[PDB]
């Protein structure tokens, strides 16, 4: 019945291809990726729950998720002034390599039917509209309808995505002060031998530390020796040409703009602060192919996706703003408790509606 396009081979339009061609084996489903096959951004990401059982986990889509060796995370350990705050988490944290969760989902999607071609060209939105009926716009944070345009916003921290053969066995919140200022670590373990470790700092520490002056191995080795104490003499790894940067918040006023609808990072991205990136892009994924299959009129089915999707969109945004300010401005906080700073962590998003209930509500709607 339909010929999508589907621009970007990453969660979002991996979910979606595949999520849609089982709803619609009939209709012709194609993904392109601008990369390389081979190359994959980050090291590992944490995920909502446990698989299957868990409708936002990536995982619970594919049919042996314990073959990606995740690493399911009960506690959280929030370090200040080297005093650990041991905490239950709430939901069983899902550390997973980002690799093997993204060629895992591209296999699940070829075997399924649907194309993945790498390295693709640019083309014109007029050639993208004649070529299809519909082109779901899934590539992260190009050329698209004008009231599509993104609102861009640069959040104040630097930071760096480092790998580490360091075992965080909790998920990890650590502050460390230093004479040169703040530094905050988001640490924990996705692997039998590897755990994420990104390092944010102040902009003033960045610039006291000397970072953008230091080379990749000199900056890397400052910033581990920071974390001397959590990461005992494990180096940092970043990947090639991923130095420090500032987080990207990206926004949009509307969610699809005549057959050009988008999903994931490039419908809203938000500070990995609250880990839900992964998550978004599910949920949307899923709450698109609901829209095209309950009603028959594409446009009108647009329309339901965009006054569905944007709400839960900038909900997100909310609240990964909410926690990238709050992590902004910790430096103030460092004279505070353990217990005190804790408290001042868990209410950064308190004042605004629960996500989690938004996100359980439009997946009852999108799974029914
Ligand atoms: C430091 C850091 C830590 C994070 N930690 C977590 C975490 O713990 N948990 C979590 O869930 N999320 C985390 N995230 C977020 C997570 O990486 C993303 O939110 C997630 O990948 C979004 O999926 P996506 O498919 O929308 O975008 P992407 O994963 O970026 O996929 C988009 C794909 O499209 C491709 N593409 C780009 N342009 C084009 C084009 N023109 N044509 C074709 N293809 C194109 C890209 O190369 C890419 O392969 C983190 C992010 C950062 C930066």
């Amino acid at each position: 019945s339909m010929k999508i396009l589907v621009i970007g081979a990453g969660p979002a339009g991996l979910i979606f291809a595949s999520q849609m061609k089982q709803a619609q084996p009939g209709w012709d489903i194609s993904i392109v990726e601008k990369n390389t096959q081979e190359e994959v951004l980050g090291w590992g990401v944490v995920l909502p729950g446990r698989p299957p059982r868990h409708p936002a986990n990536p995982l619970s889509y594919l049919e042996q998720p314990e073959r990606l060796n995740p690493q399911y995370l009960e506690e959280f350990k929030l370090v200040h002034h080297d005093q650990p705050n041991l905490m239950s988490t709430g939901v069983t944290l899902c550390g997973v390599e980002r690799r093997g969760l993204v060629q895992a989902l591209r296999a699940k999607c070829v075997a399924a039917g649907i194309a993945i071609s790498y390295e693709t060209p640019p083309a014109s939105q007029a050639q993208l509209e004649a070529e299809y009926d519909l082109v779901v716009v899934a590539n992260g944070v190009l050329q698209l309808p004008p009231s599509l345009a993104p609102q861009i916003d640069f959040g104040r921290n630097k930071y760096i995505w480092y790998g580490t053969t360091q075992l965080f066995d909790q998920m990890n919140l650590v502050f460390r002060s230093n004479a040169q200022g703040m530094f905050i670590g988001h640490a924990y373990r996705y692997s039998d031998t590897m755990s994420t470790f990104v390092v944010e700092c102040d902009e003033q520490a960045y610039a006291r530390a000397e970072l953008e002056m230091r080379s990749e191995r000199d900056a890397a080795a400052y910033i581990a020796k920071v974390f001397e104490a959590e990461l005992g003499g494990h180096a940092l790894v970043s990947q090639p040409g991923q130095g420090w940067r500032n987080f990207m918040t990206l926004s949009r006023e509307r969610a699809c703009e005549g057959k050009f609808v988008l999903i994931g990072d490039a419908l809203q991205s938000g500070h990995f602060s609250i880990g839900h990136g992964t998550t978004m892009a599910v949920v949307l994924a899923l709450l698109l192919v609901k829209t095209l299959s309950a009603d028959t009129d594409p446009v009108a089915a647009l329309d339901n996706f965009n006054a569905r999707a944007l709400p839960l969109a900038h909900l997100f945004r909310d609240h990964a703003n909410s926690s990238r300010l709050w992590f902004e401005s910790v430096a103030e906080r460092m004279e505070l408790s353990n217990a005190d700073l804790t408290a001042s962590f868990d209410a950064r998003r308190k004042d605004l509606p629960p996500l989690q209930d938004a996100l359980m509500a439009s997946l009852g709607y999108a799974l029914g």
